[PDB]
């Protein structure tokens, strides 16, 4: 299980954290000397729990799917929040089976229903290391908008900065204070899949794309990436989603 406690969390600790969180998953390969996470895996196995203590030291655990770094849902003392989706279901099956109650929640965890549900768009809510600290603190107790909006944050300050070395970078620079995230992390964020599935076509095409991917990212706007010598490959992209969940 990976850990973190937001009490006396500098950029340092936050970044190992990350660290381990990426190292916890498995994979097989790598390619291009980035890990290809594997296809799928099953049993509770499949699933890596994050420990996470906010300031006053209030706990929730976070379930991820080791094969996506998907977010399943969670456990406030006894009682597991899943999303309403098939995959959270199932995770169900083999996390949390000690809490006392079990409550899905009005929404599937991808994005646009998240952002939905909370009434901003990813763009308008701040990320930091102090609003993960208040992600927390709102998960803690069930309220079904305010966990949209943390769930937001949470997902962003863990398993988007595992997948990118630039996103963890901006939550670090964010460790006293949070600010919404840049069109170059929307843009990875929103990348991940096409990214992965690209880099994996191009053994066998001498590292080249079949398809550019065209981020946002930092050329202000429309850059497009087209072989994996780029940076966004040899030095941002940390964890590779397989082809068989693409
Ligand atoms: N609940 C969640 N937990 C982790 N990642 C995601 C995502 C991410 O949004 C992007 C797909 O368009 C990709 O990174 C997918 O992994 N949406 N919801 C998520």
């Amino acid at each position: 299980d990976v850990s973190f406690r937001l009490s006396g969390a500098d950029p340092r600790s936050y970044g190992m954290f990350i660290k381990d969180l990426r190292n916890a998953l498995p994979f097989r390969e790598k390619v291009y000397n980035i890990p290809l996470l594997l296809p799928s895996v099953s049993g509770a196995g499949r699933y890596l729990l994050m420990h996470l203590f906010n300031r006053d030291g209030k706990t929730i655990t976070v379930a991820v799917d080791v094969t996506n770094v998907y977010i399943m849902g969670y456990l406030a003392d006894t009682t597991s929040y899943f999303f309403n989706e098939p995959a959270a279901e199932l995770a169900s099956q083999y996390v949390f089976r000690d809490a006392r109650r079990k409550i899905t929640l009005p929404y599937s965890g991808d994005y646009e229903r998240l952002q939905i549900a909370a009434g901003k768009p990813r763009e308008k809510i701040p990320i930091g290391l102090p609003a993960l600290d208040s992600a927390i603190s709102t998960l803690l107790h069930y309220d079904s908008t305010a966990a949209a909006g943390a769930l937001l944050v949470l997902i962003q300050t863990t398993a988007e900065a595992a997948r990118f070395k630039y996103i963890e970078q901006q939550i670090q620079e964010r460790a006293y204070r949070d600010e919404v995230p840049s069109l170059a992390t929307i843009s990875l964020e929103n990348s991940w899949s096409g990214l992965s599935k690209q880099i994996q076509l191009a053994q066998g095409n001498n590292g080249i794309f079949r398809t550019p991917i065209v981020l946002v990212d930092n050329k202000g706007n429309r850059v497009q990436i087209t072989n994996v010598t780029s940076k966004v490959v040899t030095s941002n992209i940390q964890l590779l989603l397989n082809t068989r969940n693409i």
